[PDB]
């Protein structure tokens, strides 16, 4: 154990608090419109861009041990609040220092702390529940549309786009992005079973084109295991030239020398074939074969259970698909005639699965077989022509995408900040159960008008002004900073996820309200 | 030997004692009510926020020797009383600097510090006889409620948890704390024999469910080795087929071809079975297949002393349970017929072995057992949402819990320091052999109206002030720091272990008595 | 995460710009005539001497972290730059810093950044509209000759070399540079299939002079296996022998044995043959082995999917070309009789292979292959007498040829910059949506006149007064620094591409942009 060093009272609170000031003034700006990026310095390649407050806040260590301490306080709100709900990360670390200032003035020698954080747990509770009386579904895509283009600082494309994933895959899709490549974004739809793999021999291109083998109404074959013996995949070949139709070949590999049968029967007289490997890692490519199988319609071999031996196969026993098409590093099943009822019910499978199990990587891949069997993926290739743009758009392309994924299942509120402004009639109806839970539910009737003012601040006008002649209008009239006046949000097209704000509420709130009943820091001495 | 340093009389008390209060003003601040957290630094993650007194304690490191030496001989203290009774840390901690203040006062040129010591463990001896006399068994579920909302730092949802747990699985079940995933507490009864192991073959899944496999009235198979051969397995599945009943299968390991053999009669005509490996991990398997045999009623197979050939087998050879499910990662067992008053016999060797043999974690598994053969499993997932306030609140919850299994052994007290004063007139009722004993005999006096003192200091009152109007008061009659008034503590719900307060008392003074005797010093010389 | 350090506002904002007006100032000198070169220390050997502003852009690295950041800002602008058009380094630097330093006078409280952005992208939008609108496309190879003549800072010598290179191989033709050997510039045109390999033995040497082996309409065989068994080699020479031409072997390698055949028949009677292997890779050296069997006209041997075993070989199974010729490290096949209509089939294989796929390293040995068989590949060895002078002409005449091959395919525009100032009635003709869009047409508006003003300034004259001068002028009219007054371009013989231009601007234009809205800076402390 190093030697190490302690501090009490007022000089310990005093260092804390200007480490989070620090850390908080360097983040408070990104709020809103008129928010402004910030760089950080990479230490290998190019810096970074942002206005995500997380690479802000995760980024900065402090040098001073205690301010080190207040870095921390605030980033362990800052990735709380990023990995529930993924966005409403500014939220938090602006809520937490103005907590955890109001914290460090009542600060007597006769108050109590621990009965200050009861009060403010108090505080949390009813405004939370204010929050949820007042919240209301999304229905339409307009709203949809109206909160991506929010979140992504107010673009518009970025709502469009995000709105039409959602409507050709669902509100429960499967959307992701990946580095855009053109000067503009994309938004791809991979449709049906595709998969990263690509066709073994250069000899089944029959496309005429950049190294495609395209099939109409071919079979499928579908083994867990490898294809060697020339007795193993003869059969399936016989059966295939018999019906006279093209095969497919899904399979864990194929031997050089049934490869070589195929490629005799290809180059010469043209045995319309392919041959693909499998999936994925282990499991996950057992279990994504069994699924393609009973999607066209089959069933799969190399079984364990009962192993469905290759010499003895049927054609009702063979995948049957309408199209398939064969590109070097993928191949996509398209109209897999498999028992619609059947798939049906294997879709119930996965998805109590899914309601019952998950890991965060087990339910990525689950939801994964969804989309794949279900309705098809969204990708969003995004515009950007330097690295670090792409880094920036794309960050701001996946907050808006959290966000409202957060929004389309749990209801949304008047966006700006509205809602906690008129939740504090709400602190206004509590009653104290004495002087110091009292004391709570002021500092969280103070907090709730911080955020607007630092908005107001952001846009270059009076903070307090602002909010007061706000609280004085009507329910759903609030302020717009682009528009720099009042409007009615809903009206205007401003709304907010209820999740977000109730989840960064509820953080931020926590942890400053630990952190203030601190008394006696203790460090390590500056050694090393 | 690396060249030391030495120092002399009272240069180094001074050096030892300046230390000892540093280390001790540290902590004495978090005592009942009112006491404020503290943050410790951690080196690699989130800071530590803590009110206990060893993280604290065994946290400071000290630069300079001397202080260092006081530093350890505190935290040895602090180590000792966690060690023994659990919690009573930050009283043995003020209990430890006053003693040693008092003993840095009396040391004069005639004095004889071991006859000090002697008085002190004289006085010692006098007050926790005079604390048993004055003790009183705990009866009623009441007043573990009480306690238990006390070492929570007050808090009653973990009164009443722990209450409930005590109630649900009895006053000496086996009660455990896992770090709580949902916002609040949770209190789960794991009951019947279930244990952390998965169903080998996701075949076996007839739940249609979350991965689950249920049986009813099923049979059981227990064998101590593993399962390879066809015509080991067959037999049992014959058997099982016959009477036409689900069967369990807990053994060492399935092979792959039974495996085999399993899931072709599973996937087609679908023999109810199911597979699971063993429980325990070595030794603790080998007792802990038996316990499941004696609980369902059967017998283990694989033996080495009899060894139970599996080829033999007969329709009471088998374990016979009301319900079985199983899920990927464990399975439970539910209504084991397996001769009561044999599991009884079987409860009663294993409760003599715990009362004779124990090491800490053999004596651990031993209750584990116990509790998994008797009544259930508490478990005790706690709420919170940063990792901080996890571990805060899960070392608050797991102080009460100690101090409550405490105090349901041996008698309780009056809580808030009262006991000590009541028993002050037992030190006035003392005759000295000598001077120096009478001398340790008022330092232990002036020594047991420091904690009261410390903690009206810590509501920010008079100390001296509340301790004299305690002591004029009546025996019940005390002082609370949340109502800031007298009441009486067993009328308003305040008590304490008699336990924590005799072996706090006992390790305080012993270790600062010791110290006080030191003359010298001598520590390595600064170098690195 | 090492502590950092953290700067705001001006100050952050006056480091960083102070940092690329050092990398700017440090390069915006090497810009059309009159430029003048950089030299480099480099850290092993002698030192490099330039005119582009890439080597001078990556070479230079900052001590101080804002003026670092500074640095990264810039050289990603000039790598995007190159990256992508591969000359136009200079103009996106200098573009960067003006846009950048206008960018830093904008900065109010009242102003909104990212609305500066947008309306910076719809400025660099017009500007590019209107580029392309003005642009007109490249026909005679005069053009050609004046673009190359540009681009080696005014040479003559390295326009009519590149015109000459795209006259024998065509405007999308493969001309390659490689490190000269003589005082002066020379022109190779490697013509037929040659390729780096030479004769296995040194016995097929007829030809008299420098290991040269020289057949006239010899027969060709083609293994993609070794050649080990005499049997497998002796019927190919049984063949050859009985027509009573020479051979040659082109195979992945020839076994001693066989060799030692071959050189018997050779030191006697006298057979006319050679042994070359294979070019030499993977996958590249098979379709190679391949194309070079359909140029001349037979079957490859040794393949997979086809056996083709050498033991039954064919008159008209061998490979038949009008004159091979073999050094000790390469050898080069003409007149290869390869059914030209299939040799063509085969090239639309490829280029709609290249058209599809590419990996800037595939499409590299396919365009390889595209000119090997259609139009022989020209190298430019380049004449220098130091190598530091070698590494400066060969700069350039590189630069030269990325700017006349990206010239061909898009159009031209005015060289000196003329097109942009045109451009800016466009500016002139824009709407903002507010303010700040406005405020950003108006940087661009000053931006564009930056580089020619750059240039007056290199020159030696005023800049300011030479635009304006410019701007009063006819469309056409403009600025030679060479002649240093006033004449039409086209007239002159000076333009510039198109995709230069308008990547150069968009990249600058979007990272100076970008930079706009940075806020506030974190930087690595500078321990080490
Ligand atoms: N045009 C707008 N006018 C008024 N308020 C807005 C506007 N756009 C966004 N907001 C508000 O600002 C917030 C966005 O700030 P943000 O960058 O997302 O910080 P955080 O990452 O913590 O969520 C939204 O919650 C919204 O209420
Ligand atoms: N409401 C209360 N009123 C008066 N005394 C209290 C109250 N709660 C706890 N105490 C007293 O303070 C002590 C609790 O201090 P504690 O945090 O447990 O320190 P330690 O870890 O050394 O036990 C108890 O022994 C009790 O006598
Ligand atoms: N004789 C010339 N007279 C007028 N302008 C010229 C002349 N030569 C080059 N230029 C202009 O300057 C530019 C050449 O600068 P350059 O060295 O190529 O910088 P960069 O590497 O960024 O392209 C050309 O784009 C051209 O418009
Ligand atoms: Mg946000
Ligand atoms: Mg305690
Ligand atoms: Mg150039």
């Amino acid at each position: 154990g190093s030697a190490k060093d302690v501090k009490f009272g007022a000089d310990a609170r005093a260092l804390m608090l200007q480490g989070v000031d620090l850390l908080a003034d360097a983040v408070a700006v990104t709020m809103g419109p008129k928010g402004r990026t910030v760089i950080i310095e990479q230490s290998w390649g190019s810096p970074k861009v942002t206005k995500d407050g997380v690479t802000v806040a995760k980024s900065i260590d402090l040098k001073d041990k205690y301010k080190n301490i207040g870095a921390k306080l605030v980033q362990d709100v800052a990735n709380n609040t990023n990995e529930e709900a993924g966005d409403g990360t500014t939220t938090a670390t602006v809520l937490a220092r103005s907590i955890a200032k109001e914290g460090f003035e009542k600060i007597s020698k006769g108050a109590n702390p621990v009965e200050i954080r009861r009060g403010v747990m108090l505080a949390v509770d009813a405004v939370i529940a204010e929050l949820k009386k007042q919240s209301k579904p999304v229905t339409t895509p307009e709203e949809i549309a109206q909160v991506a283009t929010i979140s992504a600082n107010g673009d518009k494309e970025i709502g469009n786009i995000i709105s039409d994933a959602m409507k050709k895959v669902g509100r429960k899709g499967v959307i992701t992005v990946k580095d855009g490549k053109t000067l503009n974004d994309e938004l791809e739809i991979i449709e049906g079973m595709k998969f990263d793999r690509g066709y073994i021999s250069p000899y089944f291109i029959n496309t005429s084109k950049g190294q495609k083998c395209e099939f109409q109404d071919a079979y499928v074959l579908l083994s867990e295991k490898k294809i060697s013996s020339i007795q193993s995949i003869v059969p399936a070949l016989e059966i295939a030239n018999a019906h006279r139709k093209p095969l497919v070949i899904i399979a864990e590999d194929v031997d050089g020398e049934a490869l070589s049968t195929l490629v005799l029967n290809r180059l010469k007289v043209g045995l319309q074939v392919v041959a693909v490997k499998a999936p994925g890692f282990g499991d996950n490519r057992k279990n994504q074969l069994k699924d393609m199988a009973i999607a066209t319609g089959g069933a799969v071999f190399g079984e364990e259970g009962l192993t469905l031996n290759l010499e003895d196969v049927q054609p009702h026993d063979l995948g049957k698909v309408g199209e398939v098409i064969v590109t070097k590093d993928d191949a996509m099943l398209l109209k897999g005639k498999g028992d619609k009822a059947q798939i049906e019910k294997r879709i119930q499978e996965i998805i109590e699965q899914l309601d019952v199990t998950t890991s965060e990587y087990e339910k990525e891949k689950l939801n994964e077989r969804l989309a794949k069997l279900s309705d098809g993926v969204a990708v969003l290739k995004v515009g950007g022509t330097s690295d670090v743009e792409v880094n920036e758009k794309k960050d701001r392309v996946t907050d808006a995408l959290n966000a409202t994924r957060a929004a389309v299942e749990e209801g949304i509120v008047l966006g700006g900040g509205c809602a906690l402004l008129r939740c504090i009639p709400a602190l206004d109806s509590l009653t104290p159960a004495n002087e110091d839970q009292k004391i709570g539910i002021e500092i969280i009737k103070r907090t709730l008008k911080i955020p607007a003012m630092t908005i107001a601040k952001n846009a270059g006008v009076e903070g307090s002004l602002i909010v007061e002649k706000i609280m004085q209008s009507s329910s759903e009239v609030g302020y717009d900073a682009m528009a720099g006046d009042f409007v009615n949000m809903v009206e205007k097209g401003i709304i907010d996820p209820t999740k977000v704000v109730r989840t960064a509420l509820l953080d931020a709130a926590g942890v400053a309200s630990l952190l203030t009943t601190a008394e006696v820091v203790v460090t390590e001495i500056p050694k090393e």
